[PDB]
């Protein structure tokens, strides 16, 4: 479980681009449920704005395990 190299760069800073790669990432690497990059097509700003439950409703079948997992990127936790 490793960031991608470009997504260590604090998340105010990431691109729509950006977001989009986080949400690849994050379904490989945790076998999420697929997400469509449609729903979040947003830059880091924008998604730091979002609540859980926003995340649900873009993605009701991975939208919560996203927020956590940028949770713990925010914390500076491992993994
Ligand atoms: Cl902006
Ligand atoms: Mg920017
Ligand atoms: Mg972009």
């Amino acid at each position: 479980i490793r960031l991608p190299a470009h997504l260590r760069l604090q998340p105010i800073y990431w691109s729509r681009d950006d977001v989009a790669q986080w949400l690849k990432w994050a379904e490989n690497e945790f076998s999420l449920s697929p997400i469509d990059s449609n729903t979040f097509e947003m830059n880091g700003k924008a998604l730091l704005l979002l609540t859980k439950e926003d995340f649900r409703y873009r993605s009701p079948h991975s939208g919560d395990e996203l927020y956590e997992l940028l949770q713990h990127i925010l914390k500076q936790r491992d993994l």
